[PDB]
């Protein structure tokens, strides 16, 4: 009984909750795709100066 | 006779009715599968923002 309790306790200490990581993972994949499109949008700055000359 | 009565009484106090737990267990397994599908549906929110840019 004691060994079972100790194993359960250690798991209680250092186990994750995968349901939260799934949501966070989805949000982060969307956010990274968005940050890439945002960076690509920001990159094309200063490209308009050529038209001035 | 008295010892038999005392055992029966203690059982009356602290015994379960397994027929109710069976029904509750079935309902809870269905409800958990449903809550998982619901969570998975809710997770995919905010995934549409990418199409805007």
């Amino acid at each position: 009984k004691l060994q079972d309790s100790l194993d359960a306790g250690v798991g209680n200490l250092v186990d994750a909750d995968l349901a939260k990581e799934s949501a966070k993972l989805q949000s982060l994949q969307t956010k990274q795709q968005l940050g890439v499109q945002a960076l690509s949008i920001a990159n094309q700055s200063s490209s308009s100066i050529l038209s001035l000359f």
